[PDB]
């Protein structure tokens, strides 16, 4: 009975387990799933939980509810060390041995060595960061309303990055901010929402026509964009940016970083050839020198056969990688060879509030209500693909 140890119960990790548990026999292998929290959270919905347009409990479900418990041991613990050669994983709740390992430990914020960006800004990482940020935003409207002398800077919000995560967040803020203005007695004209992006283009994965749609939607709803503008620091007051190479202080009571992510810090400590918590895997999703270790999700850099650059970090690729790993573990267990991973680009949608969005679905571009609808299908399909129709019914977007 070989030991299959899965690290992380995210999109990649939990998908590997819920597929594998259907395939193997109790005599074939023993599965162990280690996760920090008792729940699985929908990281792709953290823009809503962070803005406060959704209750945090709606973006998560208990891990054990989708497990076949005669085949999987759920361990709630934090992975502290991974010994690739000794075949051991240390946690705050004990050491666990392995025959096969699946590293699916996800991502964390990456601030590109920008001084004060982790300390003085709120990140978009998990349910705990989301809860802290939505409460902070509302507390700023509440404290503003409470003060006799009103500082309109308490209501100024800075968002670092105009990519997928940045735009999704701005979209939720445009639904939330009017509601808080009305509740706390504030005029919307006093609220300032500024998106700063160092790159020369916003949402670089989409057409100019789709980006023009996103920009017009957010600009009409009070967002100002400062693109191709580097963020050289973050302090108590807000961000320090360069404009024509001249440092300028931008003030804001809330500074949110959404411009970069990296794989788990455990990656550099545990494996060789790691660049910002990502490891370039072999085509079957194993790592160089270890036919018994798989690294998937945001901890991986899968370069497709014909190409040179790795595919981007997404929950879509993560889930597809987990389905691959589950089949290849069964093949390994039965003395068979592994098959290569082939990513199927079904397209995606960046939300723009509750009733809008920009995306590519079936290879054709989509916007507005059709995008909002398809975003609910993609989000509900991801609950379905891990836990089935009942969980999709209970926790989906329909
Ligand atoms: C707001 C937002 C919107 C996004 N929208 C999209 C979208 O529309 N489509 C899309 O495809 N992608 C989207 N993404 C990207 C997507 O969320 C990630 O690529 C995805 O989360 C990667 O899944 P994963 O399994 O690798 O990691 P994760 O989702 O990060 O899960 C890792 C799990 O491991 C646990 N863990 C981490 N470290 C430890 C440790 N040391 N010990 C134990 N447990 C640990 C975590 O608690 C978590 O349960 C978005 C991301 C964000 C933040």
């Amino acid at each position: 009975r070989k030991k299959v140890l899965v690290l992380g119960a995210g999109y990649a990790g939990l998908q590997t387990v819920t597929k594998l548990q259907k395939a193997i026999s109790t005599e074939e292998a023993e599965i162990t799933l280690i996760n920090k929290n008792e729940y699985h959270y929908e990281a792709t919905w953290l823009h809503e939980a962070s803005a406060g347009t959704l209750n945090y409990e709606d973006v998560l479900y208990p891990v054990e509810s989708v497990l076949k418990k005669d085949k999987v041991n759920f361990v709630q613990a934090e992975v502290t060390k991974i010994d690739r050669d000794a075949k051991k994983v240390e946690t705050n709740q004990g050491i666990y041995d392995f025959d096969i390992l699946v590293v699916a430990l996800g991502f964390v914020s990456e601030t590109f060595g920008i001084e004060g960006m982790k300390d003085h800004a709120f990140q978009i990482e998990n349910v705990i960061t989301a809860r802290e940020l939505s409460r902070h935003i509302e507390d700023k409207f509440a404290n503003y309303a409470a003060s006799k002398e009103k500082d309109d800077n308490d209501l100024s919000i800075l968002v670092g990055g105009a990519g997928f995560t940045g735009v999704s967040f701005l979209g939720e803020l445009t639904d939330r901010i009017p509601e808080l203005c009305s509740k706390y007695g504030v005029d919307q004209n006093k609220v300032k929402i500024t998106c700063v992006e160092a790159a020369p283009k916003m949402l670089p994965m989409f057409s100019e026509e789709l980006v023009n749609h996103a920009v017009s939607y957010l600009e009409d709803r009070g967002v100002e964009f400062k693109i191709a503008t580097p963020i050289v620091a973050c302090n108590e007051k807000g961000f320090v940016v360069e404009v024509d190479g001249e440092k300028q202080q931008l003030n804001a009571g809330t500074s949110v970083w959404a411009a970069g992510v990296r794989g788990s810090k455990l990656m550099e400590e545990s494996f060789e050839g790691v660049k910002r918590g990502r490891i370039v895997t072999k085509q079957d999703l194993t790592i160089n020198g270890y036919d018994n270790i798989f690294v998937i999700g945001d901890c991986s850099a899968f370069i497709p056969a014909g190409e040179e650059r790795p595919l981007p970090t997404t929950a879509q690729i993560a889930m597809q990688q987990g389905e691959s790993v589950a089949k290849n573990i069964k093949r390994i267990l039965n003395g068979e060879s592994t098959e290569e991973f082939e990513y199927v680009d079904r397209g995606t949608v960046c939300s723009l509030g509750s009733h809008d969005g920009v995306g590519m679905v079936f290879g054709k571009p989509i916007a507005g209500k059709k995008a909002a609808f398809m975003k609910k299908v993609i989000d509900t399909r991801a609950v379905f693909k891990i836990g089935g129709i009942g969980l999709a019914f209970k926790k989906g977007k329909f």
